[PDB]
């Protein structure tokens, strides 16, 4: 099978403008008329009918500040640049982008994936991990250059895989970890170790999980994930219902198989059933709906 | 259209990583006994004997684990295996780099280097913690830092980069060469994945940006660990328009141009970016050259 609908925050991006990150110049002349998109510490934003808010730019400075992100330019030329600060209490604030992203437009979705991961890197990358050294935000926010040697450290995307082992025909795979509430199962995930491959990576993180030797590892998309910064690969694998589950690294409290039945009826709900799905943006839900209505 | 027709260099099997152990100080002591030792320079190269990578008696470096080691997993027979950073002599032996000879070596031991290389290197470059600032301690079996200080964890990272044939559905293909490459040497389009963008929109944008097509119909074909320094490649394929001309905007290509298959296969078979004709491909261990082969020949 492969995926019904490419998944939120994936349907192609904008003009990233590659371009003039490295040219302080074009920053500066093109900011007079910029857009400024603004997160909180917890990477909420606001919204206004179904789409990002851009303030007027130049209403924080002449110049564009270090501490900004150049998210590219959006359909007619004009810029666009992401800040960290406190939003008021007094808007319609969304705590969970993960949770309420189905509200945005594909264009304010991905402006906002962007700005979220980067604003998020910078918080976490203030000092070279080679040295030691303090860093300091370069070329519209997509470096950090080490202030003694004067090094560039990048923006860090982890990938991470996230799979559905299945039967080959009409059951799946589902696990729940140690402290979700009961009756909640989702797909297995894991991060890329160095050395391995996406497809042994699969099948390493579904055998520590949950014991299971698997083939006909199979990708079937990607997301980025800024929560805080992964990007999630989306995979389907054949186990086999015979061999017995076995969790070892003990991350998974629980683990059956359930039958497309099950799945469909748990994909309606959304306190009834023994399954149940957490109902969020994520690639998971969408390859387990493509896989239950195959 | 197609498919990987071999599995890519460096992926061809995994070990058994033995992530149980990691986090069990007493079970490492005891396996130590009788483990195996890897040892890689500063630049990532070993010594190799018959194909394979050498493993050393571990004992003779230590009574116990030594904190700079990294444990890479068992190998069949369930004997332990790890890894350290030493100076090896230049001039007592040959010293081997994954890059330029990952053919000669058997699966096991290329796993066994690449897992080795790309931790090693990130231990050299990951002492202190990029949030604050504080030194980094490696632990369980070197496979995190704590930090020093907070007592936060800081774990190995591997950057992904796509790589991807554009197509035009039927016999002909896009290659390119980059300014600092030779003058015959030509390969696929690559580029770093960044925050925010998903695989296929990452393939569209690089694609774009170097060569000026728009594609679509993006697939993924494999994937193959890059510890050069400490890169993941995924590879794609997709689909563009010979008509709609070319363009060198982030101009990082030279030249490119669409090709035959014919033509692809005879400058496969000429020679690679190592080895006459106007078109040589560079990729031996690359999963690029394993891409253009598996479309060239169907
Ligand atoms: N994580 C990353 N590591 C290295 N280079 C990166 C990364 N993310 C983006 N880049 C870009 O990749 C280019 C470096 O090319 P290269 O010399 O092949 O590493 C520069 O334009 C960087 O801005
Ligand atoms: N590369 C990584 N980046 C961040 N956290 C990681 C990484 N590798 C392992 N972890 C940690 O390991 C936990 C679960 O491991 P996993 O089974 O790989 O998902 C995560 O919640 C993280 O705290
Ligand atoms: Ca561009
Ligand atoms: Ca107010
Ligand atoms: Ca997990
Ligand atoms: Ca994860
Ligand atoms: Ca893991
Ligand atoms: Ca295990
Ligand atoms: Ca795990
Ligand atoms: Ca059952
Ligand atoms: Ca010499
Ligand atoms: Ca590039
Ligand atoms: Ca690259
Ligand atoms: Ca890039
Ligand atoms: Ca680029």
């Amino acid at each position: 099978f492969r995926l019904r609908n490419i998944p939120l925050l994936s349907r192609v991006g904008l003009d990233r403008a590659d371009e003039l990150r490295s040219n302080p110049e074009e920053l500066a002349k093109g900011w007079a008329e910029a857009g400024l998109i603004t997160l909180d510490v917890r990477g909420r934003v606001n919204i206004v009918d179904g789409q990002v808010v851009i303030e007027d730019a130049a209403r924080i400075g002449d110049q564009p500040p270090e501490h900004a992100v150049f998210l590219g330019r959006i359909p007619g030329g004009r810029h666009v640049w992401a800040v960290r600060a406190d939003l008021d209490e007094d808007s319609a604030p969304l705590l969970d982008l993960r949770r309420s992203g189905q509200l945005f437009d594909d264009t304010s979705a991905a402006l906002l994936a962007t700005a979220m991961a980067m604003l998020a890197w910078h918080d976490n990358a203030g000092y070279s991990p080679v040295d030691g050294s303090p860093t300091i935000p370069a070329k519209g926010g997509w470096v950090r250059v080490n202030s003694a040697t004067g090094q560039e450290e990048f923006p860090r995307t982890d990938p991470a895989i996230i799979c559905l082992v299945h039967d080959g025909g009409d059951r799946a795979v589902l696990g729940r970890q140690k402290f979700w509430p009961e009756r909640m199962f989702s797909l297995l995930a894991g991060f890329v170790e160095a050395g391995e491959s996406l497809e042994a990576c699969v099948a390493r993180e579904v055998a520590e999980e949950v014991g299971l030797t698997v083939t006909d590892v199979q990708y079937l998309g990607s997301q980025p994930w800024p929560f805080p910064r992964s990007i999630m690969l989306g995979f389907h694998a054949i186990g086999d219902p015979s061999q017995p589950f076995a969790f070892n690294d003990g991350e998974i409290a629980e683990a059956d198989w359930f039958t497309r039945a099950e799945v469909r009826s748990a994909l309606e709900a959304g306190s009834d059933s023994r399954l149940m799905l957490p109902g969020s943006i994520s690639i998971a839900r969408e390859i387990v709906e493509s896989w239950a209505y195959a």
